[PDB]
């Protein structure tokens, strides 16, 4: 019950990146944390409630393939405390450093993303957001998943590759079939190296097809050492049509047998 830090208890120390909706910051409480500081100085009443109802979201997680919430700072700035993780995120891996992983390390990563979904949607949350962006590499071996964007605040722009088609749409919309459908891209970025849409030269462009039905991810762009059940299994979670798509214990399931094959 007691998660809210008083105030003087953590040392902020470098900053580590910056949005208009937050700011990030090493720092130092009972070892090493990040704490995630909202740029709001006076808070709009029942902004804090956003605040709050976030707090009492994060506090439900407890598991080794979500980034570890620890606490929460109200004076002297609203501020969101987790572990601090060494490494960097599935996307800087995957298309700016150029890590080539051998297929058993892609498939413990799909693994581990798998685990921590599965475990969400257990809890009845939805994530959002999911995304290469959003797993970080924790000693570039294990899958934290969290929110690592600071430009907007939290829907409840630059992730429309992972938005499911409804999602996209907007006609009512998030789900966690549209959690699964990311999860879908993913399964895409691990096993093509890719993003999808690479050829497709404009945001709009993929928006608007995406949103008719009239686009969907190369699969054939697949890595000759993909395995089956796994080319299977990112069609199906990729579907269209929202409720034909598979439900996180049986996708965790299929990965957890064909990583012990
Ligand atoms: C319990 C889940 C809470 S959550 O949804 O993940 N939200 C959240 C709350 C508090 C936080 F501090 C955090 N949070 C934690 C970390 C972090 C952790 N370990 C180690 N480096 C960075 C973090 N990096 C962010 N970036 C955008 C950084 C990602 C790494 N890059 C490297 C070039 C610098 C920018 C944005 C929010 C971040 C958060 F993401
Ligand atoms: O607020 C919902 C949050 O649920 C979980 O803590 C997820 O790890 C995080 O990414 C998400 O933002």
């Amino acid at each position: 019950d007691d998660w809210e830090i008083p105030d003087g208890q953590i040392t902020v120390g470098q900053r580590i990146g910056s949005g208009s909706f937050g700011t990030v910051y090493k720092g130092k409480w009972h070892g090493d944390v990040a704490v995630k500081m909202l740029n709001v100085t006076a808070p709009t009443p029942q902004q804090l409630q956003a605040f709050k109802n976030e707090v009492g979201v994060l506090r439900k997680t407890r598991h080794v393939n979500i980034l570890l919430f620890m606490g929460y700072s109200t004076k002297p700035q609203l501020a969101i405390v987790t572990q601090w993780c060494e490494g960097s995120s599935l996307y800087h891996h995957l298309h700016a450093s150029e890590t080539k992983f051998e297929m058993k390390k892609l498939i413990d990563i799909a693994r581990q993303t798998a685990r921590g979904m599965d475990y969400l949607h257990a809890k009845s949350i939805i994530h959002r957001d999911l995304k290469s962006n959003n797993i970080f590499l924790h000693e570039d071996n294990t899958v934290k998943i969290g929110d690592f964007g600071l430009a907007t605040v939290k829907s409840r722009s630059g992730s429309i590759l992972w938005m499911a088609p409804e999602v996209i749409r907007m006609q009512d919309p998030y789900s966690f079939q549209s959690d699964v459908y990311a999860f879908g891209i993913v399964l895409y970025e691990l096993m093509t190296g890719q993003l999808p849409y690479s050829n497709i030269n404009n945001r709009d462009q993929i928006i608007e097809m995406v949103g008719r039905g009239s686009l969907s991810p190369d699969l054939s762009k697949v890595r000759s050492n993909c395995p089956k059940r796994m080319k299977r299994l990112m069609a199906e979670c990729l579907k269209k049509k929202r409720d034909e798509r598979p439900s996180f214990p049986r996708i965790l399931a299929e990965i957890e047998e064909l990583a012990r094959e």
